[PDB]
């Protein structure tokens, strides 16, 4: 039992106001290459944030939650599943916990939010298959967490186009919490509309990938099931040139396969 090295010199910067309010030796455990100590650090500072009082300053919570969610952040990246896991344990209190204890703003709920999903969203890509279905059951958690679901910030991250040079893995997941979160969700209040679902959904039949050409084409014939006429605009129009592309004959014969 050795103590944490010390913080490079890019650390220092990077973490410089973290320091000054979760302290020094925090931060270097939380940094260091030991990773009982990155999971200490995560699990004391879990302790920590509990035990603030209710009347606390405002700005002093604020501080103490910026600083925690810059190192879940860094935790949701970690080489060594229980230090990953011990930054969702976190993460989930922070949300559900110590914001509404404190009543805490929107703001607050948002900004932990937008710094964690996107990164949580990479590690669904990761080569072995537990870590993926743990990253995407914690994101499907937060959406239908009362306080994000109203903020409409998560279903805004699963429509945005994938990218040409994106793996086989991190495709297949973000398609499968769309169609999941879709579901559970809705179109309307949730983030999601036909425009922005729809138009992920035609982009993606361009992907290199057999598999996600074939995952878009099962997401757009679910949508005409709900939404019928309004979803037609936004594919190209129904004759025998177009049916030339395979998946598009399967998508317009699928039209005719579930009406009369």
């Amino acid at each position: 039992l050795g103590e944490p090295e010390p913080l490079t010199e890019k650390a220092l910067r990077e973490a410089s106001s973290a320091i000054d309010v979760l302290g020094e030796t925090l931060v270097a455990e939380a940094y260091c290459k030991t990773w009982s100590y990155r999971e200490d650090a995560l699990l004391a500072l879990s302790k920590k944030l509990m035990e603030m009082p209710v009347g606390t300053p405002k700005e002093d919570l604020k501080n103490t939650l910026r600083a925690s969610v810059f190192l879940v952040r860094r935790a949701i990246k970690d080489i060594v599943t229980s230090v990953f896991q011990a930054s969702l344990k976190l993460l989930k209190m922070i949300i559900t916990q110590y914001i509404p204890k404190h009543k805490l703003s929107k703001l607050e709920t948002a900004h932990c939010v937008e710094r964690t999903i996107p990164v949580l969203l990479t590690r669904t890509g990761d080569s072995s298959a537990r870590l993926r279905v743990t990253a995407a059951n914690f994101i499907q958690e937060m959406a239908l967490f009362k306080e994000v679901k109203s903020l409409q910030i998560i279903p805004s991250y699963l429509v945005q186009p994938l990218k040409a040079n994106s793996s086989v893995h991190l495709a297949m997941s973000q398609m499968g919490l769309l169609a999941r979160l879709l579901k559970d969700l809705g179109t309307g209040s949730s983030g999601f509309t036909i425009d922005n679902v729809m138009k992920f959904s035609v982009s993606a039949l361009e992907h290199r990938v057999y598999e996600v050409r074939e995952t878009a084409v099962r997401i757009i014939l679910d949508m005409y099931r709900q939404h019928q006429a309004s979803i037609l605009e936004y594919l190209p129009p129904d004759d025998s040139n177009t049916r030339r592309n395979i998946l598009y004959k399967t998508i317009f014969e699928g039209f005719a396969k579930i009406d009369g």
